[PDB]
């Protein structure tokens, strides 16, 4: 489909895994590896449209505090979808808090923005990410938060119906457009980023 | 008034769209501003009546200023009438914004520092000539957070915006990390006590 105006940056919150995978008669820990081709797909149609910039939701500093076994499903599928979108063209951005032992090793290589391929997108992931953490890293303190590197935010989608931010990026989520879809993150169609894609021409 | 199991501690309110709402009736958009004052009024009997402990409304931001001389005006008379009316009730109100600035109301310098009128039944927090990047750098790196310059301001339950817009428009970036959010799209000067009752249903089956 065709639009009249694009958004620059997109943010993704993709909640409802857990939801997603309890309704299907899944464990808990299930959701998160049908949670990465969902991604894929949305970078690929990114790809399609021209958007510039997409910064994902991966896992905050308190969601660590959840199951192993949870934890271990989300951190995994998080790696898996950052080295796939290494192999497709993403240029990619880790950010969180790496002084600590939740941060996963196998992401420190992502730190500082990575071209991978022709770089057709920007790719940000939050990991072991906190909204205290972003701000107190840090007029030379604001141009220095963690999240310096990741610009203004023009759409912030979310999946699983919760209609909050969830503490992403406050500096870069202060004007942004939020368009929430209802059904989880698992259940990403196309549909749900043209629906938030014609919500943002509107406005 | 339903029998709620749970209410916000703290509700947020972005009162927006009295420009279309004027623009609507065959004003000038400077007088929607106005007929914005009552619906704030009428949102704080509710609020006395229900429980609400806390409410903060968006006065006005410092890009609001920006705006033509007859606009800005208008909502800094339309601000001044509703704290001066909200002291006439049982509430404990705070002005937040950047007083070191000629477009903070002089007249408004008073209530700087929160101020109990009559019972002081619910706490009403005024931001005017607010702006984000002035509150975050107003500020040990703990010691910074808990002096921006909203530090009096706590964690924010439920923000309900009119007007249709989804989007804080930096309103209180601290407090609103984990706020649920629901959007009116009526205008703020068509508030109807069913828009909060619909906002507070929403919060408590969350
Ligand atoms: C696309 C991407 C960034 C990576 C792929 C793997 C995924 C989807 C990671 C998200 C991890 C978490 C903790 C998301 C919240 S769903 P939840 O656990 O809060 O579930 P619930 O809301 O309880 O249903
Ligand atoms: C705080 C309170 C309860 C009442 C005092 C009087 C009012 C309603 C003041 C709010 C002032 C402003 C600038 C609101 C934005 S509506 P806008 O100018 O952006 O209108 P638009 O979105 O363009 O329609
Ligand atoms: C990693 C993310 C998708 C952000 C957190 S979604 P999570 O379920 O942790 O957040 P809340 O519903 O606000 O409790
Ligand atoms: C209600 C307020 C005082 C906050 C601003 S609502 P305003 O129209 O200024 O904000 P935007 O829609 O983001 O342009
Ligand atoms: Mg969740
Ligand atoms: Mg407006």
């Amino acid at each position: 489909p065709k639009f009249k105006r694009l958004p620059g940056h997109i943010a993704i919150i993709p909640d409802g895994n857990r939801r997603w995978a309890l309704d299907r008669g899944l464990e808990k820990h299930e959701g998160y590896k049908h949670g990465i081709v969902p991604g894929l797909e949305l970078y690929d149609i990114c790809v399609k449209i021209g958007i510039g910039e997409v910064t994902f939701f991966g896992f905050t500093q308190d969601n660590t505090k959840r199951p192993q076994i949870q934890r271990k499903a989300f951190v995994d599928a998080c790696i898996k979808s950052v080295k796939e979108l290494s192999k497709h063209d993403a240029e990619l951005l880790v950010v969180g808090n790496t002084n600590s032992d939740m941060f996963p090793k196998e992401l420190l290589a992502y730190t500082k923005r990575t071209k991978f391929g022709k770089g057709k997108v920007r790719i940000n992931f939050l990991v072991n990410y906190g909204w205290y953490w972003d701000l107190t890293y840090a007029k030379k303190m604001i141009e220095n938060i963690a999240s310096a590197e990741i610009p203004r935010i023009d759409l912030l989608i979310r999946w699983g119906g919760r209609r909050r931010l969830s503490g992403m990026l406050p500096v870069q989520t202060v004007y942004s457009d939020i368009y929430v879809v209802d059904e989880m993150w698992p259940d990403f169609k196309p549909e749900h980023l043209f629906n938030a894609l014609e919500f943002y021409q509107d406005q």
